[PDB]
């Protein structure tokens, strides 16, 4: 009774949030899943297979993100999936003695660490946005999300190196890979202490049915099978991202769409003298100093629009373009 | 070095008749298929949709038609198996009673939770043990592999213990009877359901939870934010407002039990009395071989244990060709 109470005051209390009018506050993709495509998932969708424990990573699943990483080296053994890259990272949190971020960063990672129970340091990144002077070794993992959150800014070479060199395991959160153009996922040919973490979330608008995958080296990949929940992943998610795979010329018109959204949006901020990252991820990141940023929130909470609120600022995720221009105008005048 | 404490994954080709994870041999109904993807509403998969979802706990509180739990005392799993492996993060010590679950091992070795396997005893009853606050016992009732009912008095000795009583209620809706009332005394008590059997439903993965109020505010702060998909809630609720196409398949179900479990009295086998979706035969391990490599010669699969086979029920057929080989044999 007692005990519980204090596993509760040790973690981050469970809430859900409201969403307004306007929600451009947590890296939403701005369209819905294609209904053509649901209609597919519907089809392809055999009722008696409903009944049955499902393999979670499905043999064609693996098949389709090979297909999908487009290498000359990968082979099913390499790849692995989650109920949401958030799993994968949960997991692996289970799996190390320690992680190690850098906030600015994804904001799930202290919550999940201290809702495990984890041993986990957070060393501040530069005050230009590079990673910092650490100690790190075989032991630990490194949580890099790269386009970063919420900055998006994209991390240089040698810095992921540097920390790959240090024997320390790296886990490069690719959350955001579809909305830049690199990936590390090459690096895996050199080094084995080394896991890309992509989703289905951002790109695909399937962050409701939670499908994220890793791909690593076989003896990780089988490290984390082990460690992973069985059945992590429904039946009908996995259709929903071999469908989505199927059709990735849809969503390549999207993400294309995204992008130039979040130049144009980038641009934009710019001309208006407002200070900004060189976001690569589908949203924008503008500095702001605690007062006037409090202000720009009290002013946009009055007009049903949602942002995402930061030490440094806002983070502003890229939505229609009806939306962004709303942002826009809003900013403008204020 | 990436050490694993040796406990590989993967699933064989499933035999042709797969009676070997209690899985329900009925499909998910067509039309509630249908009616599921009816209320699909797209533009909500690009969203993180709150996980227990406020229709799916009124729903279930609908189902669970107790007079006290509110929305407050339910919570939602990625299965089952997820309320288990979170538990197991919860507290400091996870205790079960062989044979039991084989996930219990599992997922305790997994998740690095510490834990003590203490055998049921020789009638299947819960052991003598040394369990108290910071411990969480799993006790499956009906019981996996056995199917066997522990009595209330049983669970009431551990959680008069002021240990934490995990109760996995799997099999449930194969019983009939819920020890959820047990929540009006003990608040250190924690009843676990799931639709992957009744419901068949085992492919969407969704599981529930009715505890005290303050267990479900520390499990929810534990869990991923968003552990159950969208859809997988869509079809747990459908399930629910049609619970009565599932009772119906659960009496069939039931019914094929009593009678494989009379056949197999007869024929000289010694069985548990399950109260699960499948029975259990005991059988000397040296000829239990000889059973399953006859049947993967029949292309069928049946689940091995130490002390025997667990035969989870199917259709008529399945289970007449059941009978008739361990008739032959
Ligand atoms: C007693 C018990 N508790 C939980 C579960 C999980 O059900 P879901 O996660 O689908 O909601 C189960 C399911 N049992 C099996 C078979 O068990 P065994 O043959 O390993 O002893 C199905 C299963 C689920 N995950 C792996 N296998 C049970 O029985
Ligand atoms: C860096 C990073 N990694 C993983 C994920 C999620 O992948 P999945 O949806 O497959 O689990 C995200 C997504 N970011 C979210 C917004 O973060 P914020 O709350 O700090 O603004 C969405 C989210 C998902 N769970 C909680 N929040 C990510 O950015």
């Amino acid at each position: 009774m007692n005990p519980l109470d204090l596993i509760a005051k040790r973690a981050y209390p469970y809430e859900t949030e409201k969403r307004d009018k306007t929600y451009l506050a947590l890296n939403e993709n701005p369209f819905p899943f294609p209904e053509d495509l649901v209609d597919e998932v519907f089809r392809r969708l055999n009722s008696d297979a409903l009944r049955i424990y499902y393999d979670s990573p499905d043999e064609e699943l693996i098949e389709k993100i090979l297909s999908y990483l487009d290498t000359d080296f990968l082979s099913k053994n390499n790849v692995s999936v989650g109920n949401g890259a958030d799993e994968i990272i949960y997991v692996m949190m289970l799996m190390f003695d320690r992680s190690v971020f850098f906030p600015p960063t994804y904001s799930c990672y202290r919550i999940f660490a201290k809702a495990v129970g984890a041993k986990f340091l957070e060393v501040p990144l530069t005050k230009d946005l590079r990673i910092p002077e650490v100690n790190v070794g075989e032991g630990d993992v490194v949580f890099i999300p790269n386009p970063n959150n919420p900055t998006g800014h994209v991390f240089e070479r040698e810095e992921i190196e540097r920390i790959l060199k240090t024997g320390a395991f790296v886990a490069l959160d690719e959350a955001y890979y579809e909305f830049h153009g690199e990936s590390y996922v090459d690096f895996l040919k050199k080094y084995e202490n080394l896991a890309v973490i992509r989703t289905f979330s951002k790109a695909f608008s399937l962050a409701a049915q939670r499908v994220g995958y890793v791909v690593a080296s076989e003896k990780f990949i089988d490290a984390y099978n082990r460690v992973r929940l069985p059945f992590n992943v429904s039946y009908v998610s996995q259709m929903f991202a071999k469908v989505a795979l199927d059709h990735r010329e849809i969503f390549e018109e999207r993400t294309k769409f995204i992008v130039e959204e979040r130049e144009r949006m980038k641009s934009a901020l710019r001309e208006m003298g407002y200070r900004i990252t060189d976001s690569r991820g589908n949203f924008v990141f503008v500095f702001m100093e605690k007062e006037e940023k409090e202000r720009l929130l009290e002013h946009l909470r009055t007009k049903n629009v949602a942002v995402r609120s930061f030490r440094e600022g806002v983070r502003i995720t890229i939505g229609k373009r009806e939306e962004n221009d709303m942002i826009l105008r809003e900013l403008e005048v204020f």
